[PDB]
Formats: structure tokens, C-alpha cells, sequence
DNA sequence: CATTTAAGACGTCTTAAATA
DNA sequence: TATTTAAGACGTCTTAAATG
């Protein structure tokens, strides 16, 4: 299971749109899309911000634990 | 606190008495990458930041922001 | 509406060379 | 040996548009 799949699953659990997650993290909606689809992976600062927005650890996102 | 991430990385590497190349090996990157991070030329990506934090036994938030 | 695609700017890595 | 500089490959973001 790719990190992107975990990001999408956690976003869906929170019941929010990509743009809303983007605003929380400090990136565009498109960035969220790219991560969820595994087009790219978040950089250091964005991974930590994303983990906080998604209420999980960065290790959970990166490796499913 | 208000230093750059690179300054915090170097201070903790030196405290642990680890060379850049050795730290690179532990993290899964080249010695040059460690040098770039320490000099604030670049910042580690997601995977590398977490690997770096484990190698240095500090939180990723400490390295990134000093908090 | 909500998300993906496209193009492009700039960041994050690599090895080889230069430094001392 | 230890680190920095140089040059190049590919990665991570942006906005506009297309697709959904």
C-alpha cells in the first residue's frame, strides 16, 4: 500500500476536500492530488504538516507504520 | 530555537561525534546530501527527514523548526 | 464541483573534483 | 579523511486549463 493511498484514506475519514486539506497543510489542492496519486511525495516540512492535519504520525504515512 | 535547521543538524551530529559520511550511511543518503542540509543548501525530503531524525535521536519537529 | 493534467520554475538528490 | 563545490538527473511544487 502506497503512502498516497493512506493520505487519501485519512482525508476521507476526516470528510474533507483536497483543497481544504491543502489549506491546512500550506500547499495547493494539486499538491494533495499529486501525493494521493503517488505522482510525488511530500517534502520534509510538508510531510510533518500533513501528518498533523491528518492526526497521525509521519511514520504511519510513510510506511503504514 | 531560531537557528536554521542546518545548524541544528550539524550541532547534533557533532555532539554524537558522527562524521557526515557515516551519518549519510545511517540515513540512506550521500555525505554530500548531509553537507547540503547542514549548510542549508537544501532540506531533507519526507523520507529522509524521518530517517535523519531517528539517526540523531531527535524529533523531526526539533530539526525542522527548533520546537 | 472537485479533482487530474500539463507545463514550467525551482528543490533535492547523485558522482567527480577541488579544497585543505 | 573530511568536507565543500560543481554539474547534472530527476523530484516537488505552482497556476491555468481540462476533465470530471
Amino acid at each position: 500500500q502506497l503512502m498516497g493511498e493512506r493520505i487519501r484514506a485519512r482525508r476521507k475519514k476526516l470528510k474533507i476536500r483536497q483543497a481544504a486539506l491543502g489549506k491546512m497543510v500550506g500547499v495547493s489542492n494539486v499538491a494533495i492530488s499529486q501525493w494521493e496519486r503517488s505522482e510525488t511525495e511530500p517534502n520534509g516540512e510538508n510531510l510533518l504538516a500533513l501528518s498533523k492535519a491528518l492526526q497521525c504520525s509521519p511514520d504511519y504515512l510513510l510506511k503504514g507504520d
